[PDB]
C-alpha cells in the first residue's frame, strides 16, 4: 500500500512528458491532472507526501526494470476486430483442449468450402504469438475456432501448428474444403 502509492509517484513523473510537449489529449491530460490529484488526496490520508514517495519509487520500479526491460517483434492481422469478436455458434459442437490452446468446430457442416484466417505475432518467418484464428464458410459464417488459453507456460509456433492440422483434419472428414490465407501458408 505505501508501496503501492511510492509505485504510481514515480510512474506519473514519467508519464509527464508525452503531453507536456506533444499532442497529448484532453482525457489523457486530464487523466494527468486526475493522477496528480489523487496524489494530493491519498498523501494527505497517507501522512506521506510526492516528493519523498517518486524517489522511493525509482528504486521500487527502476530495480523491477530487470531483466533488462526489453526480438524486433511485430504482428500480422487477417481478421478485423469485428470477425475476431462476432459471435457463433456450433450446432454439433466439438471442443478439446491442447496444451494451452482451445480448439472448436461444428460437426454438422459439410460440403462447404471452408477458408482460416489468423491474427498474430511472428518472429524471422515463423509464428510466435496466436492471438486468434477462424474458420469461416464462404457465406461467412464462422465454423472453427483456435484461441490460446491464459496459462503460465503459453504457446509455441509448433503447438499452433499441430492445432491447424488437427482443425483441417477434422473439418475435412464431412468433405470440406478448407484452405487457409496467405498469412497462414507462410508462417505456419
Amino acid at each position: 500500500t505505501v508501496s503501492s502509492f511510492q509505485v504510481d509517484c514515480f510512474l506519473w513523473h514519467v508519464r509527464k512528458r508525452f503531453a507536456d510537449q506533444e499532442l497529448g489529449d484532453a482525457p489523457f491530460l486530464d487523466r494527468l491532472r486526475a493522477d496528480q490529484a489523487s496524489l494530493r488526496g491519498r498523501g494527505n490520508t497517507l501522512g506521506l507526501d510526492i516528493e519523498t514517495a517518486t524517489r522511493a519509487g525509482k528504486q521500487i520500479v527502476e530495480r523491477i526494470l530487470e531483466g533488462e526491460s526489453d526480438p524486433a517483434s511485430r504482428y500480422l492481422t487477417d481478421m478485423t476486430l469485428e470477425e475476431m469478436s462476432r459471435d457463433w455458434f456450433m450446432l454439433m459442437p466439438k471442443q478439446k483442449v491442447a496444451g494451452s490452446l482451445c480448439i472448436k468446430m461444428d460437426q454438422a457442416i459439410m460440403d462447404k468450402t471452408i477458408i482460416l484466417k489468423a491474427n498474430f505475432s511472428v518472429i524471422f518467418d515463423r509464428l510466435e504469438t496466436l492471438i486468434l484464428l477462424r474458420a469461416f464458410t464462404e457465406e461467412g459464417a464462422i465454423v472453427g475456432e483456435i484461441s490460446p488459453l491464459p496459462s503460465l507456460p503459453g504457446h509455441t509456433g509448433e503447438d499452433v501448428k499441430n492445432a491447424i492440422g488437427v482443425l483441417i483434419g477434422g473439418l475435412e472428414w464431412n468433405d470440406n474444403t478448407v484452405r487457409v490465407t496467405e498469412t497462414i501458408q507462410r508462417f505456419a
